[PDB]
């Protein structure tokens, strides 16, 4: 028995790739779309809220407010439904309408900004929204240690346990950098020889080239006006990238060939991993790819 | 949770207690079949129908799988056929949530549509035409295949028994084929002879309770093949429960608002029928299990 959907967060499956040629290495996909809120962000939503509760920062009528590209808003929305907290989310208009559908299904209010101004514009609008709230809590996934700490405590430990401490490579898409950084931190503490790589959009190559641009790999990319504090670049063994169309194409390869329905970033992260496997062919590596969310919310895309 | 393929994620779904919505002094647990990798309970029947036909020698590498579905059986078949590399053709009514066609095509399915006004009967009739154009095929036929109710008899029911440590007073399940109701209820009544088991049908298509059909919006539920499906076993029904379209939508919304459970329209219908039952039997401490057939994401566009 689960006492609520909160008890279903985490413990997500790790699935082997069987039909796609992975070049003499084994690739496993950790399916964070299996979380009740359908993304890895259920983990950080829960930890940011639960630690804030313990620190006395959240009363029953505290309005939670967060800037998000969608999934952190959804995770927060589901958790706030269970906890009976009021949530307001600021997000860009460029993101999939299904993200909005999902947040509103849980009773969350959504405020929209111009997506051509990036997540920076979301954060600016959030400052305006604070002025009208008597009592609020901003989790701030861009700075909150409990974003990467969630992954350090659960996501990484699950990877280690399911693969019996035999993991050679971990590859993960980045937006805040929290899932990459928290998970890689724990993996590296337990497995000193593991290689860990972040992925970013080829069209928004901030970490690899020093500049941003518009891209279509929803959830990935860094658009707050700098590298987020929760991204730990020292963990990156190299920066991997993926083009927009290649990410969409790989999303369909995974669903057609493996029955894995992941999001656009899953396509991006998996393409990057498969390219890595190919460059490192026939080594017998155990490679883990984080799939951040499920593909159902991208059918309109 | 290391899996060899997504097929290994089918089943072992969670039972969640209802905490925030008033349940009138009985305990209601929802079995979340939306946790399946294909997002519905139909993954269980897709797997068993395919695996049994494989063992029978009815599916070779080049056998085309052909099925009539309202969506979820097609999605479950599509996901499994993607892993197994079988060619799948699905016939569905054009009146269902348009996420269904997209989901199915994402897995490689060929989707053929029939006039929704004609119901599933039109889908089944269209299969006759598809069969003439194929050298090798297998039709799972969820409406007649005993491996539909047997999948639930074998897995769904056992998980309910295990998770509640054989303490189950009432089981309430929505119907379309009637397979999830009938297979689960059969097992439960074998192990617990005092358990009450109830199917739910749409109030505006009350075939079982009033002997006629009509239009309804509770996608996946209702019986529109031109009679009661062979896999429905009405001898298991302690009563027939119903739900109106508006109440099903209202309760779908209340579940997501108050419990963070995003179930489909039929989950709203089944849960509403369960709440009505629990109110009629208020404060008896009954342990009531409601099967949530699918998750709600595919309905949120309308
Ligand atoms: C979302 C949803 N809820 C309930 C059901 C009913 O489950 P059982 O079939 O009774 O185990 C379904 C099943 N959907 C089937 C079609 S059932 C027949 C049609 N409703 C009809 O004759 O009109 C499917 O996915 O094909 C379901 O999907
Ligand atoms: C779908 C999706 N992919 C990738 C990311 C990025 O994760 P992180 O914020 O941990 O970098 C997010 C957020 C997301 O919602
Ligand atoms: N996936 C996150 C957002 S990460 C940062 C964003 N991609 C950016 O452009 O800065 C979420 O909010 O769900
Ligand atoms: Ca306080
Ligand atoms: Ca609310
Ligand atoms: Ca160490
Ligand atoms: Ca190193
Ligand atoms: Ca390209
Ligand atoms: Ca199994
Ligand atoms: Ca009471
Ligand atoms: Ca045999
Ligand atoms: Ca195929
Ligand atoms: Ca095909
Ligand atoms: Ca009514
Ligand atoms: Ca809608």
């Amino acid at each position: 028995l689960a006492n609520s959907v909160i008890d279903l967060i985490g413990n997500t499956p790790l699935v082997k790739i069987n039909n796609i040629d992975t070049f003499g290495n084994e690739i496993y996909v950790k399916l964070e779309g299996s979380n009740p809120g359908r993304s890895t962000k259920d983990r950080i939503a829960l930890k940011m809220i639960e630690e804030a509760e313990k620190e006395g920062l959240i009363d029953k009528d505290t309005v939670i407010i967060e800037a998000t590209s969608g999934n952190t808003g959804i995770g927060l929305a589901m958790i706030c439904a269970v906890k009976n907290y009021k949530l307001k989310i600021v997000m860009p208009d460029t993101m999939s309408i299904e993200r909005i559908q999902l947040m509103r299904a849980y009773g969350t209010e959504v405020i929209l900004t111009d997506g051509s101004l990036g997540m920076k514009a979301c954060l600016e609008k959030l400052e305006e929204l604070k002025k009208n709230e008597k009592k609020y809590f901003v989790p701030n996934q861009f700075t909150n240690v409990n974003n990467p700490k969630a992954h350090y405590e659960t996501t990484a430990e699950e990877i280690l346990k399911d693969l019996n401490n035999k993991v050679d490579v971990f590859i993960c898409g980045t937006g805040t950098g929290g899932s990459f950084s928290g998970t890689a931190k724990k993996l590296k503490e337990k497995l000193p020889n593991i290689k860990t790589f972040p992925v970013e959009p080829a069209s928004s190559p901030l970490l690899s080239k020093g500049y941003i641009g518009p891209h279509k790999i929803q959830g990935m990319g860094m658009s707050i006006g700098g590298i987020p504090a929760v991204y730990d670049g020292s963990l990156a063994d190299d920066i991997l990238v993926c083009e927009d169309d290649d990410a969409f194409e790989m999303m369909r390869e995974l669903s057609f060939k493996e029955g894995i329905l992941g999001g656009i970033s899953t396509g991006a992260t998996f393409k990057a991993a498969l390219d890595y496997s190919k460059e490192n062919a026939d080594k017998g590596l155990k490679i883990v790819v984080l799939s951040t969310d499920s593909g159902e919310k991208y059918l309109s895309n």
